[PDB]
């Protein structure tokens, strides 16, 4: 196994997957690393196993169908994985914790959103449909763009949004279009 965390690229107290070489901090993996479980498979492996059990799940899907799906375990997991892939980008630190809003010329958002609020939401089973998760995720980057306006700092929202959207398309097998 790795000598660093797969998410945050640092060494530390790591928990190693029993089916791939990946390693994780406790609260870096999503869900948080389960107490016992020997063997333990990480979320990368568990996502792989879905595909290897239903190879037609990689056939193209419409976004609109994906968003109405209930958050049964297999979709709960994909959201968890998608969230994790956003945390893997270092620029995610700008979106992790509760923001504040006090800039000349701008007003704060009506509904603030951040990645740890979304992680806690997934964790306490608050989302019933994929739709709900994807909306809060998109909200984070929408709120960022509206607040930083023309400051080049809005570029960070676009960059991390792109990481989210590419990974959404891959994980949920969206039909590839132009
Ligand atoms: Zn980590
Ligand atoms: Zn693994
Ligand atoms: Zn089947």
């Amino acid at each position: 196994n790795s000598n660093i965390c797969e998410v945050c690229n640092k060494w530390g107290r790591l928990f190693c997957c029993d089916t791939c070489p990946r390693s994780f901090h406790e609260h870096c993996h999503i869900p948080s690393v389960e107490a016992n479980k020997n063997p333990w498979s990480c979320i990368f492996c568990r996502i792989k196993t879905i595909q290897e059990r239903c190879p037609e799940s990689q056939s193209g899907h419409q976004e609109s169908e994906v968003l109405m799906r209930q958050m049964l375990p297999e979709e709960q997991l994909k959201c968890e994985f998608l969230l994790l892939k956003v945390y893997c980008d270092s620029k995610s630190c700008f979106f992790a914790s509760e923001p504040y809003y006090n800039r000349e010329g701008s007003q704060g958002p009506q509904k603030p959103m951040w990645l740890n609020k979304v992680k806690t939401s997934l964790n306490e089973q608050m989302y019933t449909r994929v739709e709900g998760f994807v909306q809060d995720m998109r909200l984070i980057f929408h709120n960022h763009k509206e607040f930083y306006r023309e400051d080049k700092f809005t570029r960070l929202g676009i960059q991390v949004q792109d990481i989210f959207e590419k990974n959404f398309r891959n994980i949920f097998a969206i039909q590839e279009t132009s």
